[PDB]
């Protein structure tokens, strides 16, 4: 693999642990690494590593450099986890991220339903996220995999989007369409992307509907007791999730606006954001307390 | 031997087929049972027979019998092969069980590493196979060789518990210990059973893990590499198999606690459904599909 001493880690300096992640396969780790922040040349910081499955295919590679490219292009975002260096050289390729101590958002959010979550905590979440997403879109690159798997929280609660392994660089043709082939979300997936495998910011968005859903039913699973292979024809018929309980009628409708059947007419990451801002402030500023 | 009409099956009605297992001697066989079935009187139907080997042994007979009259006792489930009859008078003992046509567990998945196992496929075995020891101990009755090869798969690849060669009735004693001798299968035995000869629900928990690596592996071979004569010293040393590539962290950590020094600490095949359940259900409802 090409050279890039700005990002390269000396190996010496990583020590590999445990493995992260419930439902993941143990290709992502917890590590110790000495030295990875400049300021701190004999301080040891945790971190996660990201590296090949045992038996990794020509294109496994491909992928996951190209989601260390994608971290490597897009900048810093309070929302969005930040790559820290990578070992190409001389060795296993291993992609290394700043480590979120209290998990993903779904492990996190199954946890409080162990300091419960109250509206105002579920707006918050909602509304960094889709800060994060708005600050994505604006660097013209769409992520593709959006679900509360791919979101992880730190230790102040800061949400974090994270796995860009189907993100994509759109910005000289505006739209993606793949191919090729390999497993995809496809609870997550917009109709377009589904059967017309296009990828927009637009796809983006329904996928942030979905992700919102997940949300507020404090880390529930898209479309219950419906069996993957029969999400098909429901979408074709124009198929959409209800209401969660502990979420309001507006921001239901906020859901099915993500969801809505004409990609253009969803709403833009810019507009939940400020839609968003709106609603989480006059929560922060209204709630209900308990004496 | 005893009589037992319920059970018994005219001879002349049962014709002797091909030899049944590769690692097998040729005790086990299929062939074609004329009448088997009440319903279908003159319809043939084809089974597996399992007698003694040429040149059986006083207690080798006594080991057969035991093994029929378990079957015979636990009663019906869907996991666990169905008794069908023998022919106990005027000849030689043949037990009689359905036919799997697609062979034990561990020649099923080496044969789909041909419609090949997905994840959600291989925990769907899993789940089966724990329903069915959850059941054979709810009957208070210890399997003692809980492995792949005593696994059979049906047509409609339904997972069937067979082979109660070592199986006991401990109602009255809630634990077997053996003072007598014989071959074991040391590789799926918990340490108290290897050790202490001691054997419980637990013990077949500690089985049912090493069952769940041979899952995961695909049929692979417990302990890679390590003699059996070698294990012995391992397992005083604490230890334990290394997670399969295919097996989440989730899984892995389920396998583990199988494998607990304390017995009482192990999961009970109550809670293994339970979690089984859980996880099957979100894989099924959740799996990336290929399009
Ligand atoms: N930086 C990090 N800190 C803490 N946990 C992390 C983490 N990165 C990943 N994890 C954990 O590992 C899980 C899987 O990580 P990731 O989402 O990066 O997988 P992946 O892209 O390798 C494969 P897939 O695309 O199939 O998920 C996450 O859902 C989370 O639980
Ligand atoms: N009902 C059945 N249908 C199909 N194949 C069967 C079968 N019963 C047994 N077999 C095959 O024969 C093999 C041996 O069967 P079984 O496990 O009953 O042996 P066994 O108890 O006689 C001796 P051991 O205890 O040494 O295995 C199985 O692993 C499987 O491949
Ligand atoms: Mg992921
Ligand atoms: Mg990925
Ligand atoms: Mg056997
Ligand atoms: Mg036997």
């Amino acid at each position: 693999l090409p050279e890039d001493p700005k990002w390269e880690f000396p190996r010496d300096k990583l020590t590999l642990g445990k493995p992260l992640g419930e439902g993941a396969f143990g290709q992502v780790v917890m590590a110790e690494a000495v030295g990875i922040d400049k300021d701190k040349p004999k301080e040891a910081v945790t971190v996660a590593v990201k590296m090949l499955k045992d038996d990794a295919t020509e294109k496994d590679l491909s992928d996951l450099v190209s989601e260390m490219e994608m971290m490597k292009m897009i900048g810093k975002h309070k929302n969005i986890i930040n790559l820290l260096g990578a070992c190409t050289q001389d060795g296993p390729l291993y992609v290394i991220v700043e480590y979120a101590s209290k998990g993903n958002l779904r492990e996190y959010l199954r946890a409080r339903r162990e300091e419960q979550m109250t509206f105002k905590d579920l707006v918050s979440c909602t509304y960094q996220l889709a800060r994060g997403m708005e600050y994505l879109a604006s660097q013209k690159c769409i992520h593709r995999d959006l679900a509360a798997r791919n979101v992880l929280v730190t230790e102040n609660n800061v949400m974090k989007i994270a796995d860009f392994g189907l993100a994509r660089d759109i910005n000289n043709i505006d739209y993606y369409k793949k191919t090729t082939n390999g497993r995809l979300p496809v609870k997550w997936m917009a109709p377009e992307a589904l059967f017309d495998r296009v990828y927009t910011h637009q796809s983006d968005v329904w996928s942030f509907g979905v992700l919102m859903w997940e949300i507020f039913t404090l880390g529930g699973s898209p479309y219950p007791g419906i069996p993957v292979e029969e999400l098909f024809k429901l979408l074709k018929e124009g198929h959409r999730m209800d209401k969660p309980a502990n979420c309001t009628n507006e921001l239901y409708m906020m859901m099915r606006d993500c969801w809505h059947a004409v990609p253009s007419q969803r709403p833009t990451f810019k507009q939940l954001v400020e839609d968003l801002d709106r609603i989480l402030t006059l929560t922060t500023n209204e709630e209900y307390l308990d004496l």
